């Protein structure tokens, strides 16, 4: 795929990609050291953190996947691979409206996406096995986000495709194809969620 394709990028502190830069990894696989064990503690960096209006493309993330990419808003993350999830695999720590737009995850022990402020969250063209929830809202919040799952295929999915605590939070879906799940989304009522 890319011209990094093949090489490895060792590193021991989180990439900070700053506000209007982009990140374009170019196909580079990234191990973190000294980072996290990519087991469920809290005890964990990001391997990224992009502040409002960064974005990042074109990386492979490799186990120990930490706590994955750390999003402060209006971030568009393209062609991101996580082989082996960590803590979680991508969080939104503060508002704005960020996407996920290919790639795709593997083996999160418990949850793929953590939304821990309001925020337009799009996952689009997207691929996720072996899971436990692929969106979460922050557990107990109850302010809105609005999550877009667009062109997104699941496979094993331990809890449920996604979940929050908020009845003003919205979910809504376009083709999205979801294989051995316990149930699709666990929201104050099923109303919440949408089809388009
Ligand atoms: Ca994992
Ligand atoms: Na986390």
């Amino acid at each position: 795929v890319g011209t990094n394709t093949g090489g490895v990028l060792v590193i021991t502190d989180t990439i900070i990609v700053k506000s209007g830069q982009t990140y374009d990894g170019k196909g580079i696989k990234i191990i973190a050291q000294g980072m996290g064990d990519g087991s469920q503690s809290e005890n964990q960096k990001p391997i990224f953190k992009l502040e409002k209006g960064a974005n990042l493309k074109n990386v492979i993330i490799g186990a120990p996947g930490c706590d994955g990419i750390h999003c402060y808003g209006d971030n568009v993350v393209e062609n991101v691979v996580w082989e082996d999830v960590g803590e979680d695999a991508l969080t939104v720590k503060s508002e704005g409206v960020v996407e996920v737009i290919g790639g795709s995850a593997k083996e999160a022990a418990d949850k793929v996406f953590q939304l821990n402020a309001p925020c337009t969250f799009k996952v689009k063209n997207f691929t996720a096995t072996n899971i436990g929830k692929l969106v979460r809202q922050n557990g107990n919040t109850t302010f809105k986000v609005v999550i877009y799952l667009e062109d997104v295929t699941l496979n094993n999915v331990k809890s449920c495709v996604a979940k929050s605590d908020s009845p003003v939070s919205e979910l809504w879906y376009h083709n999205l194809n979801v294989n051995n799940c316990k149930t699709l989304f666990e929201f104050p009522s099923q109303s919440q969620i949408h089809q388009y």
